[PDB]
Protein backbone atom coordinates (compact mmCIF):
# COMPACT_ATOMS: atom_id res chain seq x y z
CA UNK A 1 0.00 0.00 0.00
CA UNK A 2 1.95 3.53 -1.61
CA UNK A 3 0.15 5.45 0.11
CA UNK A 4 0.78 3.70 3.78
CA UNK A 5 4.09 4.37 2.85
CA UNK A 6 4.34 8.04 1.69
CA UNK A 7 2.00 8.29 5.17
CA UNK A 8 5.03 6.93 7.12
CA UNK A 9 7.57 9.02 5.83
CA UNK A 10 5.46 12.04 5.65
CA UNK A 11 4.99 11.74 9.62
CA UNK A 12 8.82 10.40 10.03
CA UNK A 13 9.25 14.65 8.21
CA UNK A 14 7.31 15.67 10.94
CA UNK A 15 9.89 14.86 13.84
CA UNK A 16 11.93 17.40 12.68
CA UNK A 17 9.72 19.89 12.95
CA UNK A 18 10.97 22.51 15.93
CA UNK A 19 8.80 25.27 17.69
CA UNK A 20 8.26 28.18 15.87
CA UNK A 21 10.18 27.47 12.53
CA UNK A 22 9.59 28.20 9.21
CA UNK A 23 9.42 25.39 6.99
CA UNK A 24 9.82 25.07 3.22
CA UNK A 25 7.32 22.66 2.03
CA UNK A 26 7.71 20.51 -2.01
CA UNK A 27 5.11 19.42 -4.21
CA UNK A 28 3.57 16.05 -4.98
CA UNK A 29 1.44 13.20 -3.34
CA UNK A 30 4.05 12.33 -0.92
CA UNK A 31 4.14 16.09 0.57
CA UNK A 32 0.70 16.38 0.06
CA UNK A 33 0.70 13.63 3.08
CA UNK A 34 2.86 15.65 5.26
CA UNK A 35 0.78 18.43 4.51
CA UNK A 36 -2.25 16.54 6.87
CA UNK A 37 0.58 15.67 9.03
CA UNK A 38 1.55 19.75 9.60
CA UNK A 39 -2.04 20.59 9.49
CA UNK A 40 -2.16 18.65 13.04
CA UNK A 41 0.96 20.79 14.54
CA UNK A 42 0.30 23.95 13.15
CA UNK A 43 0.13 25.85 16.14
CA UNK A 44 3.77 25.20 16.75
CA UNK A 45 4.96 26.50 13.66
CA UNK A 46 5.50 30.08 12.52
CA UNK A 47 4.51 29.82 8.94
CA UNK A 48 5.22 27.81 5.63
CA UNK A 49 6.90 28.67 1.92
CA UNK A 50 5.30 26.99 -1.04
CA UNK A 51 7.31 25.51 -3.62
CA UNK A 52 3.96 25.66 -5.58
CA UNK A 53 0.84 27.38 -6.24
CA UNK A 54 -0.89 23.50 -5.56
CA UNK A 55 1.48 23.17 -2.26
CA UNK A 56 -0.34 26.94 -1.50
CA UNK A 57 -3.94 26.46 -1.93
CA UNK A 58 -3.43 22.99 0.38
CA UNK A 59 -1.63 24.77 2.94
CA UNK A 60 -4.46 27.80 2.85
CA UNK A 61 -7.13 24.86 2.87
CA UNK A 62 -5.12 24.06 6.30
CA UNK A 63 -4.87 27.14 7.41
CA UNK A 64 -1.65 27.05 7.76
CA UNK A 65 -0.17 30.43 7.61
CA UNK A 66 1.53 31.01 3.93
CA UNK A 67 4.68 33.71 3.58
CA UNK A 68 6.46 34.69 0.43
CA UNK A 69 9.95 33.60 0.17
CA UNK A 70 11.42 36.82 -0.34
CA UNK A 71 10.65 38.00 3.14
CA UNK A 72 12.25 34.64 4.81
CA UNK A 73 16.14 35.17 5.56
CA UNK A 74 16.59 32.31 7.51
CA UNK A 75 14.48 28.75 6.55
CA UNK A 76 15.39 26.09 8.54
CA UNK A 77 13.93 23.23 6.61
CA UNK A 78 12.27 21.90 3.55
CA UNK A 79 10.49 18.65 3.24
CA UNK A 80 10.23 17.30 -0.31
CA UNK A 81 9.88 14.31 -2.08
CA UNK A 82 11.38 13.27 -5.40
CA UNK A 83 10.86 10.85 -8.42
CA UNK A 84 14.34 9.12 -8.06
CA UNK A 85 16.73 9.41 -5.15
CA UNK A 86 19.79 7.48 -4.85
CA UNK A 87 22.03 7.07 -1.31
CA UNK A 88 24.49 10.53 -1.90
CA UNK A 89 21.35 12.46 -2.18
CA UNK A 90 21.31 13.29 -5.59
CA UNK A 91 17.62 13.63 -6.98
CA UNK A 92 15.57 13.55 -10.22
CA UNK A 93 12.53 15.83 -9.44
CA UNK A 94 10.25 17.51 -11.73
CA UNK A 95 7.92 14.60 -12.44
CA UNK A 96 5.03 17.26 -11.52
CA UNK A 97 6.48 20.23 -13.14
CA UNK A 98 7.15 22.13 -10.12
CA UNK A 99 11.04 21.83 -9.97
CA UNK A 100 11.84 25.53 -10.66
CA UNK A 101 10.31 26.65 -7.48
CA UNK A 102 11.40 23.47 -5.67
CA UNK A 103 15.25 23.96 -6.88
CA UNK A 104 14.69 27.77 -5.56
CA UNK A 105 12.87 27.28 -2.10
CA UNK A 106 15.24 24.16 -1.64
CA UNK A 107 18.70 26.07 -2.58
CA UNK A 108 17.32 28.68 0.11
CA UNK A 109 16.54 26.26 3.27
CA UNK A 110 19.44 24.96 5.36
CA UNK A 111 18.50 21.23 5.79
CA UNK A 112 16.55 19.57 2.78
CA UNK A 113 14.94 16.27 3.73
CA UNK A 114 13.64 14.09 1.48
CA UNK A 115 10.65 11.83 1.97
CA UNK A 116 9.93 8.90 -0.60
CA UNK A 117 8.62 5.48 -0.49
CA UNK A 118 10.91 2.72 -1.36
CA UNK A 119 9.73 2.62 -4.52
CA UNK A 120 11.49 6.42 -5.26
CA UNK A 121 15.51 4.66 -4.31
CA UNK A 122 17.93 4.04 -7.17
CA UNK A 123 21.55 2.98 -7.26
CA UNK A 124 22.25 5.06 -10.10
CA UNK A 125 19.73 8.14 -11.64
CA UNK A 126 18.23 8.05 -15.03
CA UNK A 127 15.50 5.99 -15.75
CA UNK A 128 12.88 8.65 -14.87
CA UNK A 129 12.85 11.91 -17.44
CA UNK A 130 14.61 14.91 -16.79
CA UNK A 131 12.33 17.64 -16.57
CA UNK A 132 13.36 20.79 -18.24
CA UNK A 133 11.53 24.33 -17.88
CA UNK A 134 11.82 26.05 -20.60
CA UNK A 135 10.66 29.63 -22.08
CA UNK A 136 8.07 28.67 -24.73
CA UNK A 137 9.13 30.46 -27.36
CA UNK A 138 12.27 28.46 -26.80
CA UNK A 139 10.92 24.77 -26.61
CA UNK A 140 11.79 23.74 -30.56
CA UNK A 141 15.88 25.51 -30.26
CA UNK A 142 16.24 23.72 -26.60
CA UNK A 143 15.24 20.27 -27.83
CA UNK A 144 17.66 20.64 -30.48
CA UNK A 145 20.02 21.28 -27.94
CA UNK A 146 19.45 18.88 -25.22
CA UNK A 147 19.79 16.45 -28.57
CA UNK A 148 23.03 17.56 -28.87
CA UNK A 149 23.68 16.59 -25.24
CA UNK A 150 22.38 12.98 -26.10
CA UNK A 151 19.07 13.34 -24.80
CA UNK A 152 15.29 12.74 -25.82
CA UNK A 153 12.60 15.63 -25.23
CA UNK A 154 9.00 14.88 -25.57
CA UNK A 155 7.35 17.86 -25.05
CA UNK A 156 4.57 17.42 -22.06
CA UNK A 157 1.82 18.60 -24.33
CA UNK A 158 -0.97 21.18 -22.71
CA UNK A 159 1.05 21.88 -19.34
CA UNK A 160 2.20 25.32 -18.24
CA UNK A 161 4.70 25.55 -14.98
CA UNK A 162 3.47 27.86 -11.97
CA UNK A 163 6.47 30.19 -14.18
CA UNK A 164 3.85 30.19 -17.45
CA UNK A 165 6.55 27.89 -19.36
CA UNK A 166 6.36 23.95 -20.97
CA UNK A 167 8.38 21.04 -19.73
CA UNK A 168 10.28 18.92 -21.74
CA UNK A 169 10.50 15.87 -20.56
CA UNK A 170 13.84 14.04 -21.37
CA UNK A 171 15.02 11.20 -21.51
CA UNK A 172 18.57 8.59 -22.19
CA UNK A 173 20.32 11.58 -20.45
CA UNK A 174 23.73 10.35 -19.07
CA UNK A 175 24.08 10.92 -15.68
CA UNK A 176 28.00 9.66 -15.34
CA UNK A 177 28.83 13.76 -14.34
CA UNK A 178 25.49 14.77 -12.81
CA UNK A 179 26.35 18.10 -11.64
CA UNK A 180 28.27 18.85 -14.89
CA UNK A 181 24.51 17.52 -16.49
CA UNK A 182 22.68 20.09 -14.39
CA UNK A 183 24.81 22.88 -15.76
CA UNK A 184 24.76 22.11 -19.07
CA UNK A 185 21.19 21.99 -18.81
CA UNK A 186 20.65 25.25 -17.24
CA UNK A 187 23.47 27.17 -19.79
CA UNK A 188 21.11 26.56 -22.92
CA UNK A 189 19.06 29.84 -23.62
CA UNK A 190 15.61 29.10 -22.78
CA UNK A 191 15.98 26.83 -20.18
CA UNK A 192 14.78 28.21 -16.83
CA UNK A 193 15.53 25.28 -14.65
CA UNK A 194 15.98 21.10 -14.93
CA UNK A 195 14.74 18.43 -12.59
CA UNK A 196 18.75 17.41 -11.87
CA UNK A 197 18.95 18.18 -8.36
CA UNK A 198 23.03 17.21 -7.98
CA UNK A 199 24.38 20.58 -6.76
CA UNK A 200 22.01 20.92 -3.79
CA UNK A 201 21.51 17.39 -2.33
CA UNK A 202 19.24 16.19 -0.18
CA UNK A 203 20.59 15.97 3.54
CA UNK A 204 18.25 13.36 5.05
CA UNK A 205 16.75 10.92 2.69
CA UNK A 206 13.59 9.06 4.84
CA UNK A 207 12.51 6.04 3.31
CA UNK A 208 9.71 4.15 4.05
CA UNK A 209 8.94 0.39 3.79
CA UNK A 210 6.97 -2.24 5.25
CA UNK A 211 9.42 -2.33 7.78
CA UNK A 212 9.32 1.28 8.60
CA UNK A 213 10.82 4.66 8.04
CA UNK A 214 14.94 4.10 7.31
CA UNK A 215 17.38 7.38 7.08
CA UNK A 216 18.95 6.06 3.56
CA UNK A 217 20.69 9.58 4.34
CA UNK B 1 24.27 64.91 -35.84
CA UNK B 2 21.47 63.67 -34.16
CA UNK B 3 21.44 60.55 -32.25
CA UNK B 4 18.36 59.21 -34.32
CA UNK B 5 20.35 60.52 -37.89
CA UNK B 6 23.39 58.06 -36.35
CA UNK B 7 20.81 54.90 -35.87
CA UNK B 8 18.64 55.14 -38.82
CA UNK B 9 22.27 55.17 -41.08
CA UNK B 10 23.38 52.03 -38.81
CA UNK B 11 19.79 50.94 -39.41
CA UNK B 12 20.07 51.35 -43.51
CA UNK B 13 23.33 49.75 -43.18
CA UNK B 14 22.11 46.18 -41.86
CA UNK B 15 19.03 46.52 -44.71
CA UNK B 16 21.89 45.74 -47.31
CA UNK B 17 22.16 41.94 -45.76
CA UNK B 18 18.36 41.60 -46.36
CA UNK B 19 17.97 39.15 -49.54
CA UNK B 20 14.73 37.91 -50.96
CA UNK B 21 12.67 35.54 -49.37
CA UNK B 22 14.73 35.64 -45.82
CA UNK B 23 12.77 34.88 -42.28
CA UNK B 24 14.48 38.12 -40.01
CA UNK B 25 15.27 38.29 -36.53
CA UNK B 26 14.15 41.32 -34.93
CA UNK B 27 15.64 43.12 -32.09
CA UNK B 28 14.39 45.76 -29.54
CA UNK B 29 15.16 49.19 -28.56
CA UNK B 30 15.34 52.31 -30.54
CA UNK B 31 18.38 51.57 -32.82
CA UNK B 32 15.70 48.41 -33.87
CA UNK B 33 12.93 50.46 -34.13
CA UNK B 34 14.20 53.03 -36.98
CA UNK B 35 15.47 49.47 -38.72
CA UNK B 36 11.67 48.15 -38.45
CA UNK B 37 10.83 51.23 -40.78
CA UNK B 38 12.92 50.46 -43.07
CA UNK B 39 12.21 46.97 -43.24
CA UNK B 40 8.39 48.28 -43.86
CA UNK B 41 9.58 49.62 -47.17
CA UNK B 42 10.91 45.93 -48.63
CA UNK B 43 8.14 44.07 -46.36
CA UNK B 44 6.80 42.55 -50.29
CA UNK B 45 10.54 40.72 -49.89
CA UNK B 46 10.14 39.55 -46.61
CA UNK B 47 9.02 35.95 -45.59
CA UNK B 48 8.11 37.11 -42.04
CA UNK B 49 9.78 37.99 -38.77
CA UNK B 50 10.67 37.01 -35.62
CA UNK B 51 10.45 39.42 -32.78
CA UNK B 52 12.35 39.63 -29.61
CA UNK B 53 9.71 41.48 -27.81
CA UNK B 54 6.05 42.01 -27.44
CA UNK B 55 6.84 45.59 -27.99
CA UNK B 56 8.68 44.76 -31.55
CA UNK B 57 5.97 42.42 -32.67
CA UNK B 58 3.43 45.13 -32.24
CA UNK B 59 6.14 47.65 -34.08
CA UNK B 60 6.29 44.48 -36.77
CA UNK B 61 2.53 43.78 -37.01
CA UNK B 62 1.55 48.00 -37.51
CA UNK B 63 4.17 47.87 -40.42
CA UNK B 64 2.51 45.09 -41.82
CA UNK B 65 5.48 42.97 -41.85
CA UNK B 66 4.13 39.53 -41.17
CA UNK B 67 5.70 37.96 -37.84
CA UNK B 68 5.96 33.63 -37.34
CA UNK B 69 6.44 32.00 -33.90
CA UNK B 70 10.26 30.89 -33.36
CA UNK B 71 9.05 27.03 -32.88
CA UNK B 72 7.56 27.14 -36.57
CA UNK B 73 11.62 28.64 -37.71
CA UNK B 74 14.88 26.26 -37.90
CA UNK B 75 16.14 28.18 -40.63
CA UNK B 76 16.61 31.95 -39.51
CA UNK B 77 19.45 33.41 -41.62
CA UNK B 78 19.59 36.74 -39.86
CA UNK B 79 18.88 38.86 -36.56
CA UNK B 80 19.54 42.43 -36.63
CA UNK B 81 19.68 44.00 -32.98
CA UNK B 82 21.21 46.47 -30.73
CA UNK B 83 23.59 46.65 -27.99
CA UNK B 84 24.36 48.67 -24.88
CA UNK B 85 28.11 47.69 -25.14
CA UNK B 86 29.88 46.28 -27.72
CA UNK B 87 33.34 45.92 -28.56
CA UNK B 88 35.42 44.84 -31.79
CA UNK B 89 35.09 41.47 -30.42
CA UNK B 90 31.64 41.29 -31.04
CA UNK B 91 31.02 40.90 -27.32
CA UNK B 92 28.31 42.76 -26.48
CA UNK B 93 26.31 43.75 -23.01
CA UNK B 94 22.34 43.91 -23.62
CA UNK B 95 19.46 43.84 -21.83
CA UNK B 96 19.18 47.35 -21.34
CA UNK B 97 15.55 47.66 -22.24
CA UNK B 98 14.68 43.86 -20.18
CA UNK B 99 14.46 41.81 -23.02
CA UNK B 100 17.56 40.20 -23.13
CA UNK B 101 15.95 36.70 -22.88
CA UNK B 102 14.04 36.65 -25.89
CA UNK B 103 16.61 38.45 -27.53
CA UNK B 104 19.13 35.67 -26.44
CA UNK B 105 17.25 32.92 -27.84
CA UNK B 106 16.39 34.68 -30.98
CA UNK B 107 20.14 35.60 -31.84
CA UNK B 108 21.09 31.75 -31.04
CA UNK B 109 18.54 30.41 -33.51
CA UNK B 110 20.27 32.79 -36.13
CA UNK B 111 22.94 31.94 -38.16
CA UNK B 112 24.61 35.95 -38.63
CA UNK B 113 23.87 38.57 -35.54
CA UNK B 114 24.39 41.69 -36.99
CA UNK B 115 24.76 44.41 -34.33
CA UNK B 116 23.79 47.74 -35.19
CA UNK B 117 25.26 51.13 -33.25
CA UNK B 118 25.71 54.32 -33.23
CA UNK B 119 29.26 55.18 -31.63
CA UNK B 120 28.36 55.72 -28.12
CA UNK B 121 27.82 51.97 -28.02
CA UNK B 122 31.05 50.92 -28.86
CA UNK B 123 33.95 50.29 -25.84
CA UNK B 124 37.08 49.10 -25.59
CA UNK B 125 36.26 47.04 -22.34
CA UNK B 126 32.63 45.37 -21.57
CA UNK B 127 31.65 46.14 -17.96
CA UNK B 128 30.75 49.85 -17.48
CA UNK B 129 26.96 49.54 -18.23
CA UNK B 130 24.97 47.42 -15.57
CA UNK B 131 24.08 43.79 -16.66
CA UNK B 132 20.47 43.03 -16.73
CA UNK B 133 18.99 39.54 -15.06
CA UNK B 134 16.04 38.06 -15.07
CA UNK B 135 14.76 36.54 -12.37
CA UNK B 136 12.23 34.21 -11.39
CA UNK B 137 10.05 37.03 -8.95
CA UNK B 138 9.58 34.42 -5.89
CA UNK B 139 13.64 34.23 -6.25
CA UNK B 140 14.56 37.66 -6.12
CA UNK B 141 15.88 38.06 -2.64
CA UNK B 142 18.10 34.57 -2.81
CA UNK B 143 18.73 35.41 -6.50
CA UNK B 144 20.40 38.85 -5.09
CA UNK B 145 22.65 37.24 -2.59
CA UNK B 146 24.23 34.97 -4.94
CA UNK B 147 25.05 37.50 -6.88
CA UNK B 148 27.09 39.44 -4.42
CA UNK B 149 28.90 36.03 -4.17
CA UNK B 150 30.06 36.43 -7.14
CA UNK B 151 30.82 40.16 -6.77
CA UNK B 152 27.98 41.89 -8.29
CA UNK B 153 26.04 44.82 -6.97
CA UNK B 154 22.12 43.63 -7.53
CA UNK B 155 19.94 46.29 -7.99
CA UNK B 156 16.17 45.84 -9.05
CA UNK B 157 14.31 47.59 -11.47
CA UNK B 158 11.36 48.69 -9.45
CA UNK B 159 7.96 48.39 -11.15
CA UNK B 160 8.99 46.61 -14.53
CA UNK B 161 8.19 42.93 -15.25
CA UNK B 162 9.59 41.06 -18.62
CA UNK B 163 7.86 40.06 -21.71
CA UNK B 164 8.08 36.37 -19.66
CA UNK B 165 6.73 37.80 -16.36
CA UNK B 166 9.73 38.21 -14.68
CA UNK B 167 11.81 40.67 -12.93
CA UNK B 168 15.31 42.85 -13.69
CA UNK B 169 18.14 42.80 -11.14
CA UNK B 170 20.76 45.44 -12.95
CA UNK B 171 24.13 43.78 -11.78
CA UNK B 172 27.31 46.45 -11.68
CA UNK B 173 30.42 46.08 -10.76
CA UNK B 174 30.77 42.30 -12.17
CA UNK B 175 34.06 41.59 -12.89
CA UNK B 176 34.80 41.05 -17.27
CA UNK B 177 38.10 39.39 -17.52
CA UNK B 178 36.44 35.28 -18.15
CA UNK B 179 33.03 37.00 -19.54
CA UNK B 180 31.79 33.47 -20.89
CA UNK B 181 32.28 31.93 -17.53
CA UNK B 182 30.32 35.44 -15.88
CA UNK B 183 27.78 34.22 -18.07
CA UNK B 184 27.54 30.70 -17.07
CA UNK B 185 27.95 31.54 -13.56
CA UNK B 186 24.91 33.91 -13.63
CA UNK B 187 22.56 31.22 -15.46
CA UNK B 188 23.09 28.27 -12.90
CA UNK B 189 21.77 30.42 -10.39
CA UNK B 190 18.46 28.64 -9.27
CA UNK B 191 15.93 31.08 -10.44
CA UNK B 192 17.77 32.91 -12.44
CA UNK B 193 16.23 32.83 -16.70
CA UNK B 194 19.37 34.45 -18.33
CA UNK B 195 21.31 37.27 -18.35
CA UNK B 196 22.82 40.40 -20.75
CA UNK B 197 26.30 39.01 -21.03
CA UNK B 198 26.51 38.06 -24.77
CA UNK B 199 29.77 36.43 -24.66
CA UNK B 200 29.26 33.01 -25.87
CA UNK B 201 27.04 34.25 -29.01
CA UNK B 202 28.74 37.09 -30.47
CA UNK B 203 28.06 39.79 -32.86
CA UNK B 204 29.03 38.41 -36.17
CA UNK B 205 29.24 42.03 -37.82
CA UNK B 206 29.26 45.47 -35.74
CA UNK B 207 28.19 47.80 -37.19
CA UNK B 208 28.94 51.43 -36.07
CA UNK B 209 27.22 54.91 -37.36
CA UNK B 210 29.01 57.74 -36.76
CA UNK B 211 29.24 61.23 -38.52
CA UNK B 212 31.54 60.26 -41.01
CA UNK B 213 29.17 57.12 -41.96
CA UNK B 214 28.87 53.28 -41.04
CA UNK B 215 31.68 51.45 -40.33
CA UNK B 216 32.32 47.59 -39.96
CA UNK B 217 33.96 47.32 -36.41
CA UNK B 218 33.66 43.77 -37.46
NA1 LIG C 1 19.42 29.05 -19.59
NA1 LIG D 1 19.21 29.22 -13.31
Amino acid sequence: HMSELKIKAAKAAIAYIEDDMVIGVGTGSTVNFFIKELAAIKHKIEACVASSKATEALLRAEGIPVIDLNSVQDLPIYVDGADEVNERGEMIKGGGGALTREKIVANVATQFICIVDESKVVKRLGEFPVAVEVIPMARSFVARQIVKLGGDPEYREGFVTDNGNIILDVFNLSFSTPMALEDSLNVIPGVVENGVFAKRLADKVLVASASGVNNLK
